[PDB]
Protein backbone atom coordinates (compact mmCIF):
# COMPACT_ATOMS: atom_id res chain seq x y z
CA UNK A 1 0.00 0.00 0.00
CA UNK A 2 0.87 3.41 -0.85
CA UNK A 3 3.04 5.30 2.07
CA UNK A 4 0.67 7.51 4.40
CA UNK A 5 1.71 10.97 5.44
CA UNK A 6 -0.46 12.05 8.28
CA UNK A 7 2.28 11.50 11.12
CA UNK A 8 4.74 12.94 9.01
CA UNK A 9 2.04 16.25 8.40
CA UNK A 10 1.05 15.76 12.65
CA UNK A 11 5.07 16.17 12.96
CA UNK A 12 5.54 19.10 11.20
CA UNK A 13 2.89 20.88 12.51
CA UNK A 14 4.13 20.35 16.22
CA UNK A 15 7.34 22.45 14.21
CA UNK A 16 5.86 25.17 12.62
CA UNK A 17 3.02 25.86 15.79
CA UNK A 18 3.36 28.92 18.06
CA UNK A 19 1.21 29.38 20.54
CA UNK A 20 -1.55 31.76 21.17
CA UNK A 21 -2.37 34.38 23.43
CA UNK A 22 -3.78 32.92 26.11
CA UNK A 23 -1.02 30.17 26.28
CA UNK A 24 2.07 32.38 25.25
CA UNK A 25 3.35 34.17 27.82
CA UNK A 26 6.00 35.70 25.87
CA UNK A 27 3.98 36.91 23.77
CA UNK A 28 1.24 38.50 26.23
CA UNK A 29 4.51 40.15 27.68
CA UNK A 30 5.81 41.60 24.78
CA UNK A 31 2.00 42.65 23.95
CA UNK A 32 1.40 44.43 27.18
CA UNK A 33 5.59 46.43 26.86
CA UNK A 34 3.91 47.53 23.53
CA UNK A 35 0.43 48.72 25.17
CA UNK A 36 2.00 50.31 28.38
CA UNK A 37 4.60 52.02 26.45
CA UNK A 38 1.90 53.61 24.36
CA UNK A 39 -0.08 54.72 27.81
CA UNK A 40 3.15 56.47 28.94
CA UNK A 41 4.21 57.97 25.27
CA UNK A 42 0.68 59.38 25.71
CA UNK A 43 0.94 61.09 28.96
CA UNK A 44 3.76 62.91 27.77
CA UNK A 45 2.03 63.42 24.11
CA UNK A 46 -0.69 65.21 25.70
CA UNK A 47 0.77 67.11 28.41
CA UNK A 48 2.34 68.65 25.27
CA UNK A 49 -0.87 69.96 23.36
CA UNK A 50 -3.03 71.11 26.85
CA UNK A 51 -5.49 68.29 26.72
CA UNK A 52 -5.76 64.98 28.71
CA UNK A 53 -4.58 61.90 27.59
CA UNK A 54 -7.23 59.65 25.48
CA UNK A 55 -7.74 56.41 27.46
CA UNK A 56 -7.62 52.98 25.40
CA UNK A 57 -8.99 49.50 25.85
CA UNK A 58 -6.96 46.73 24.02
CA UNK A 59 -8.18 43.61 22.29
CA UNK A 60 -6.29 40.20 20.89
CA UNK A 61 -6.39 40.31 17.00
CA UNK A 62 -4.45 38.19 14.11
CA UNK A 63 -3.38 34.76 14.59
CA UNK A 64 -2.54 34.82 17.96
CA UNK A 65 -5.97 35.58 18.95
CA UNK A 66 -7.13 32.62 16.57
CA UNK A 67 -4.67 30.04 17.42
CA UNK A 68 -3.43 30.10 13.81
CA UNK A 69 -0.27 31.48 14.49
CA UNK A 70 3.46 29.49 13.28
CA UNK A 71 6.76 30.57 14.08
CA UNK A 72 8.71 32.65 11.20
CA UNK A 73 11.63 31.00 9.33
CA UNK A 74 15.39 31.75 10.47
CA UNK A 75 15.52 35.23 9.73
CA UNK A 76 11.62 36.29 9.75
CA UNK A 77 9.74 38.04 12.32
CA UNK A 78 6.47 36.90 14.33
CA UNK A 79 3.27 39.53 14.26
CA UNK A 80 1.56 40.53 17.26
CA UNK A 81 -2.04 41.94 16.55
CA UNK A 82 -3.52 43.82 19.12
CA UNK A 83 -6.45 46.86 18.54
CA UNK A 84 -6.42 49.61 20.29
CA UNK A 85 -10.38 51.29 20.98
CA UNK A 86 -9.40 54.85 21.92
CA UNK A 87 -12.25 56.96 24.01
CA UNK A 88 -12.50 59.41 20.99
CA UNK A 89 -15.36 60.68 18.56
CA UNK A 90 -14.50 59.46 14.95
CA UNK A 91 -16.54 62.54 13.40
CA UNK A 92 -13.92 64.93 15.52
CA UNK A 93 -10.64 63.40 14.25
CA UNK A 94 -8.55 62.58 11.00
CA UNK A 95 -7.75 58.91 11.29
CA UNK A 96 -3.81 59.33 10.75
CA UNK A 97 -3.84 62.10 13.28
CA UNK A 98 -5.29 59.62 15.33
CA UNK A 99 -2.59 57.22 14.63
CA UNK A 100 0.02 59.95 14.82
CA UNK A 101 -0.39 60.41 18.94
CA UNK A 102 0.10 56.82 19.05
CA UNK A 103 3.33 56.86 16.67
CA UNK A 104 4.83 59.41 18.68
CA UNK A 105 3.88 57.97 22.13
CA UNK A 106 6.14 54.94 20.79
CA UNK A 107 9.04 57.62 19.42
CA UNK A 108 12.02 55.92 21.87
CA UNK A 109 10.58 52.54 22.54
CA UNK A 110 12.25 49.93 20.92
CA UNK A 111 13.51 50.59 16.80
CA UNK A 112 11.12 53.38 16.76
CA UNK A 113 6.66 53.40 15.39
CA UNK A 114 5.48 53.76 11.92
CA UNK A 115 2.06 54.97 10.56
CA UNK A 116 1.21 52.37 8.23
CA UNK A 117 -2.49 52.04 6.42
CA UNK A 118 -3.93 50.07 8.44
CA UNK A 119 -1.81 50.22 11.85
CA UNK A 120 1.12 51.60 13.61
CA UNK A 121 3.88 49.03 13.21
CA UNK A 122 6.50 49.16 15.92
CA UNK A 123 9.65 46.70 15.67
CA UNK A 124 11.73 45.47 18.09
CA UNK A 125 14.24 42.59 17.63
CA UNK A 126 12.95 39.81 16.41
CA UNK A 127 8.85 40.63 15.88
CA UNK A 128 6.86 43.56 15.17
CA UNK A 129 3.53 44.46 16.88
CA UNK A 130 0.63 46.21 14.63
CA UNK A 131 -1.63 48.78 16.58
CA UNK A 132 -4.85 48.67 14.89
CA UNK A 133 -6.88 51.82 16.25
CA UNK A 134 -10.18 52.78 16.18
CA UNK A 135 -12.36 55.01 17.71
CA UNK A 136 -15.07 54.81 20.13
CA UNK A 137 -18.31 53.46 19.05
CA UNK A 138 -20.42 54.95 21.79
CA UNK A 139 -19.26 58.37 21.14
CA UNK A 140 -18.87 57.35 17.01
CA UNK A 141 -22.44 56.46 16.95
CA UNK A 142 -22.48 53.02 17.60
CA UNK A 143 -20.09 51.87 15.36
CA UNK A 144 -17.07 50.35 15.18
CA UNK A 145 -14.04 52.13 12.79
CA UNK A 146 -10.47 51.59 12.37
CA UNK A 147 -7.83 54.54 11.43
CA UNK A 148 -7.38 54.28 7.46
CA UNK A 149 -4.69 56.14 5.93
CA UNK A 150 -1.01 57.35 6.00
CA UNK A 151 0.79 60.25 5.65
CA UNK A 152 1.28 60.16 2.32
CA UNK A 153 -2.56 59.84 1.56
CA UNK A 154 -4.43 62.14 0.18
CA UNK A 155 -8.27 63.11 1.32
CA UNK A 156 -9.81 60.39 -0.46
CA UNK A 157 -8.00 57.41 1.30
CA UNK A 158 -8.14 58.80 5.20
CA UNK A 159 -11.09 57.82 6.43
CA UNK A 160 -12.74 56.00 9.89
CA UNK A 161 -13.74 51.98 7.84
CA UNK A 162 -16.24 50.01 9.62
CA UNK A 163 -14.81 47.13 10.95
CA UNK A 164 -15.75 44.00 12.62
CA UNK A 165 -12.31 42.31 13.82
CA UNK A 166 -14.42 40.36 17.02
CA UNK A 167 -17.25 39.01 14.42
CA UNK A 168 -14.44 37.66 12.11
CA UNK A 169 -12.27 35.98 15.03
CA UNK A 170 -15.81 34.42 16.27
CA UNK A 171 -16.42 33.20 12.69
CA UNK A 172 -13.30 31.18 12.65
CA UNK A 173 -13.28 29.76 16.17
CA UNK A 174 -16.68 29.00 15.91
CA UNK A 175 -16.91 27.67 12.04
CA UNK A 176 -15.93 23.83 13.58
CA UNK A 177 -14.93 22.38 16.94
CA UNK A 178 -13.34 19.95 18.36
CA UNK A 179 -10.66 17.77 16.41
CA UNK A 180 -12.47 18.73 13.30
CA UNK A 181 -11.69 22.47 14.62
CA UNK A 182 -8.15 21.38 15.25
CA UNK A 183 -7.43 20.18 11.32
CA UNK A 184 -8.68 23.52 9.94
CA UNK A 185 -6.19 25.29 12.43
CA UNK A 186 -3.58 22.39 11.44
CA UNK A 187 -3.93 23.43 7.43
CA UNK A 188 -4.13 26.97 7.77
CA UNK A 189 -0.87 27.10 9.98
CA UNK A 190 0.13 24.36 6.72
CA UNK A 191 -0.11 26.66 4.19
CA UNK A 192 0.94 29.92 5.90
CA UNK A 193 4.40 27.95 6.33
CA UNK A 194 4.66 27.12 2.33
CA UNK A 195 3.81 31.25 2.64
CA UNK A 196 6.50 32.23 4.19
CA UNK A 197 8.80 29.11 2.27
CA UNK A 198 7.86 29.58 -1.23
CA UNK A 199 6.85 33.26 -1.39
CA UNK A 200 9.58 36.45 -0.65
CA UNK A 201 9.79 38.06 2.85
CA UNK A 202 8.32 41.22 1.32
CA UNK A 203 4.61 42.25 1.31
CA UNK A 204 3.82 41.19 -2.07
CA UNK A 205 2.88 37.76 0.29
CA UNK A 206 1.33 40.05 2.57
CA UNK A 207 -1.68 39.50 2.41
CA UNK A 208 -1.91 35.33 2.10
CA UNK A 209 -1.92 34.71 5.88
CA UNK A 210 -5.25 36.01 6.40
CA UNK A 211 -6.04 35.51 2.86
CA UNK A 212 -5.42 31.55 3.50
CA UNK A 213 -7.81 32.15 6.54
CA UNK A 214 -10.41 33.63 5.29
CA UNK A 215 -10.43 31.23 2.23
CA UNK A 216 -10.40 28.26 4.57
CA UNK A 217 -13.11 29.62 6.08
CA UNK A 218 -15.24 29.46 2.93
CA UNK A 219 -13.84 26.26 1.86
CA UNK A 220 -11.95 24.10 3.89
CA UNK A 221 -13.44 20.58 4.86
CA UNK A 222 -12.80 18.15 7.23
CA UNK A 223 -11.20 14.78 5.85
CA UNK A 224 -11.65 12.01 8.26
CA UNK A 225 -12.52 8.02 8.18
CA UNK A 226 -14.86 6.74 10.80
CA UNK A 227 -14.93 3.54 10.97
CA UNK A 228 -18.26 1.78 10.84
CA UNK A 229 -17.45 -1.18 13.68
CA UNK A 230 -15.43 0.42 16.22
CA UNK A 231 -16.24 3.91 15.34
CA UNK A 232 -12.76 4.83 15.82
CA UNK A 233 -11.73 8.35 13.53
CA UNK A 234 -8.43 9.21 11.63
CA UNK A 235 -7.77 12.58 10.07
CA UNK A 236 -6.25 12.83 6.44
CA UNK A 237 -4.74 16.00 6.53
CA UNK A 238 -2.82 15.49 3.27
CA UNK A 239 -6.23 14.93 1.66
CA UNK A 240 -7.55 18.06 3.22
CA UNK A 241 -5.00 20.03 1.67
CA UNK A 242 -5.74 17.92 -1.34
CA UNK A 243 -9.37 19.27 -1.69
CA UNK A 244 -8.93 22.66 -0.12
CA UNK A 245 -6.37 23.74 -2.40
CA UNK A 246 -7.97 22.66 -5.22
CA UNK A 247 -11.16 24.10 -4.08
CA UNK A 248 -9.06 27.28 -4.43
CA UNK A 249 -7.70 26.59 -7.67
CA UNK A 250 -11.51 26.58 -8.99
CA UNK A 251 -12.18 29.82 -7.80
CA UNK A 252 -9.92 31.68 -9.61
CA UNK A 253 -11.33 33.58 -12.49
CA UNK A 254 -9.53 35.12 -15.34
CA UNK A 255 -10.32 38.70 -14.98
CA UNK A 256 -9.56 41.51 -17.79
CA UNK A 257 -7.17 44.57 -16.96
CA UNK A 258 -7.43 47.31 -19.73
CA UNK A 259 -4.72 48.89 -18.47
CA UNK A 260 -2.50 45.75 -19.74
CA UNK A 261 -4.52 44.75 -22.09
CA UNK A 262 -4.68 41.41 -21.03
CA UNK A 263 -6.23 38.78 -18.30
CA UNK A 264 -4.82 37.67 -15.14
CA UNK A 265 -6.24 35.00 -13.01
CA UNK A 266 -7.43 36.03 -9.64
CA UNK A 267 -8.81 34.87 -6.65
CA UNK A 268 -11.10 37.71 -4.41
CA UNK A 269 -12.43 36.07 -1.11
CA UNK A 270 -14.71 38.50 0.58
CA UNK A 271 -13.93 38.90 4.20
CA UNK A 272 -17.21 37.12 6.18
CA UNK A 273 -17.99 40.14 8.06
CA UNK A 274 -17.70 44.23 7.96
CA UNK A 275 -16.31 45.63 6.02
CA UNK A 276 -16.83 42.26 3.75
CA UNK A 277 -13.78 43.52 1.10
CA UNK A 278 -11.65 41.06 -0.93
CA UNK A 279 -8.98 40.19 1.31
CA UNK A 280 -6.67 39.82 -1.75
CA UNK A 281 -7.36 42.96 -3.53
CA UNK A 282 -4.02 44.74 -3.18
CA UNK A 283 -2.02 41.32 -5.04
CA UNK A 284 -1.07 42.43 -8.61
CA UNK A 285 -2.92 40.65 -11.40
CA UNK A 286 1.10 39.43 -11.69
CA UNK A 287 0.97 38.17 -8.37
CA UNK A 288 -2.03 36.73 -8.75
CA UNK A 289 -0.74 34.56 -11.48
CA UNK A 290 2.68 33.36 -9.91
CA UNK A 291 0.00 32.59 -6.54
CA UNK A 292 -2.35 30.34 -8.79
CA UNK A 293 0.86 28.80 -10.31
CA UNK A 294 2.40 27.93 -7.13
CA UNK A 295 -1.10 26.45 -5.81
CA UNK A 296 -1.12 24.27 -8.56
CA UNK A 297 2.38 23.01 -8.12
CA UNK A 298 1.41 22.56 -4.28
CA UNK A 299 -1.80 20.76 -5.24
CA UNK A 300 0.62 18.50 -8.36
CA UNK A 301 2.79 17.63 -5.34
CA UNK A 302 0.26 16.43 -2.84
CA UNK A 303 -1.27 14.36 -5.19
CA UNK A 304 2.55 12.84 -5.74
CA UNK A 305 2.75 12.36 -2.00
CA UNK A 306 -0.77 10.17 -1.99
CA UNK A 307 0.98 7.54 -4.19
CA UNK A 308 4.54 6.89 -3.01
CA UNK A 309 5.73 3.36 -2.48
CA UNK A 310 8.57 5.11 0.19
CA UNK A 311 7.64 7.02 2.87
CA UNK A 312 11.02 9.04 1.97
CA UNK A 313 9.71 9.66 -1.73
CA UNK A 314 6.58 11.21 -0.61
CA UNK A 315 7.99 13.30 2.33
CA UNK A 316 10.03 14.98 -0.22
CA UNK A 317 7.60 15.67 -2.77
CA UNK A 318 5.92 17.85 0.67
CA UNK A 319 8.77 19.25 1.83
CA UNK A 320 9.38 20.83 -2.07
CA UNK A 321 6.53 23.13 -1.47
CA UNK A 322 6.48 23.14 2.72
CA UNK A 323 10.45 23.23 3.30
CA UNK A 324 13.00 22.36 5.42
CA UNK A 325 10.85 21.37 8.85
CA UNK A 326 8.84 18.78 6.93
CA UNK A 327 10.00 15.86 8.19
CA UNK A 328 11.88 13.55 5.24
CA UNK A 329 12.70 9.82 6.24
CA UNK A 330 15.53 8.80 5.49
CA UNK A 331 15.46 5.80 2.42
N1 LIG B 1 -7.07 42.86 3.98
C1 LIG B 1 -7.73 42.69 5.15
N2 LIG B 1 -9.06 42.79 5.25
C2 LIG B 1 -9.73 42.65 6.41
N3 LIG B 1 -9.16 42.39 7.59
C3 LIG B 1 -7.83 42.28 7.64
C4 LIG B 1 -7.03 42.42 6.42
N4 LIG B 1 -5.76 42.28 6.77
C5 LIG B 1 -5.73 42.04 8.09
N5 LIG B 1 -6.98 42.02 8.62
C6 LIG B 1 -7.32 41.83 10.03
O1 LIG B 1 -6.14 42.06 10.80
C7 LIG B 1 -5.74 40.86 11.48
C8 LIG B 1 -4.20 40.87 11.51
O2 LIG B 1 -3.75 40.82 10.15
P1 LIG B 1 -2.51 39.88 9.71
O3 LIG B 1 -2.16 40.29 8.31
O4 LIG B 1 -1.48 39.95 10.78
O5 LIG B 1 -3.16 38.39 9.65
P2 LIG B 1 -3.14 37.13 10.65
O6 LIG B 1 -4.58 36.67 10.69
O7 LIG B 1 -2.56 37.55 11.96
O8 LIG B 1 -2.24 36.05 9.91
P3 LIG B 1 -0.61 36.00 10.04
O9 LIG B 1 -0.33 34.78 10.87
O10 LIG B 1 -0.22 35.90 8.61
O11 LIG B 1 -0.19 37.30 10.67
C9 LIG B 1 -6.40 39.78 10.65
O12 LIG B 1 -6.60 38.55 11.37
C10 LIG B 1 -7.74 40.39 10.28
O13 LIG B 1 -8.62 40.38 11.42
N1 LIG C 1 -8.77 45.86 8.00
C1 LIG C 1 -7.58 45.62 8.61
N2 LIG C 1 -7.47 45.45 9.94
C2 LIG C 1 -6.31 45.22 10.58
N3 LIG C 1 -5.15 45.12 9.92
C3 LIG C 1 -5.11 45.23 8.58
C4 LIG C 1 -6.35 45.51 7.84
N4 LIG C 1 -6.03 45.57 6.54
C5 LIG C 1 -4.69 45.37 6.46
N5 LIG C 1 -4.15 45.18 7.67
C6 LIG C 1 -2.73 44.90 8.00
O1 LIG C 1 -1.90 46.06 8.13
C7 LIG C 1 -0.63 45.77 7.55
C8 LIG C 1 -0.37 46.75 6.41
O2 LIG C 1 -1.57 47.42 6.04
P1 LIG C 1 -1.87 47.61 4.47
O3 LIG C 1 -2.41 46.32 3.91
O4 LIG C 1 -2.69 48.85 4.30
O5 LIG C 1 -0.36 47.78 3.90
P2 LIG C 1 0.46 49.17 3.82
O6 LIG C 1 1.83 48.84 3.27
O7 LIG C 1 0.38 49.88 5.14
O8 LIG C 1 -0.42 49.96 2.74
P3 LIG C 1 -0.30 49.76 1.15
O9 LIG C 1 0.45 48.45 0.98
O10 LIG C 1 -1.74 49.68 0.71
O11 LIG C 1 0.42 50.99 0.65
C9 LIG C 1 -0.67 44.33 7.01
O12 LIG C 1 -0.09 43.43 7.96
C10 LIG C 1 -2.13 44.01 6.92
O13 LIG C 1 -2.39 42.61 7.13
MG1 LIG D 1 -0.78 38.50 12.16
MG1 LIG E 1 -0.03 41.67 11.50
Amino acid sequence: MMAPVQKQFREFHDRIKLAQYDENQTLRDERDAVLTAVREGLKKVFADRGEAAPTFTPFNQGSYAMNTGVKPLEGGEYDIDVGIILNIAKDDHDPVEVKKWIRDALKDYGNGAEIRRSCVTVFKPGYHVDLAVYADPELSGGTLCIAKGKENSGDEHRLWQISDPQGFQDRIASKLSGDDAAQFRRCIRYLKRWRDFRFSSDGNAAPLGIGLTAAAYWWFQVSKRTDPVSQNVTYDDRDALEQFVQTMLDNFHDTWDSKDQRSYPRLTVELPVQPYNDVFEKMTGMQMESFKSKLQALLNALKTAKSRLELHDACKALADHFGSEFPVPEK
